[PDB]
DNA sequence: CGCCCGCTTCGGGGCAACCCTGCCAGTCTAATACAAATCCGGCAATGGAGTCAAGACCAGGTTCG
């Protein structure tokens, strides 16, 4: 965003245009992949599971 | 008078059981203009490779006077 904000011009940009959300979108879905505390979930009676 | 030999402190690298059992990681001026390379799609140089059909012939068991 500061990286944006500075370089476009203003009175032309809006919320929609300094908001990239992919870094966020790709941060959650690289821990919830990819973590090794999002855990495959054990289960094989209810009790591993709990 | 000024000047360096042993603690001493600090950096700084190596290593710390053996089988299984897994399975794929990212983004910001954007375009023209062109020349050469190269692909590629299609007739035509063939030209050689394959193919059919007829035939030449020996002679060797097989048929006849």
């Amino acid at each position: 965003v500061r990286e944006r904000m500075t370089t476009q011009d203003v009175e032309a940009i809006t919320p929609q245009t300094l908001i990239n959300i992919r870094p966020v979108v790709a941060a959650i879905k690289e821990f919830f992949g990819t973590s090794q505390l999002s855990q495959f979930m054990d289960q094989n009676n209810p009790l591993s599971g709990l």
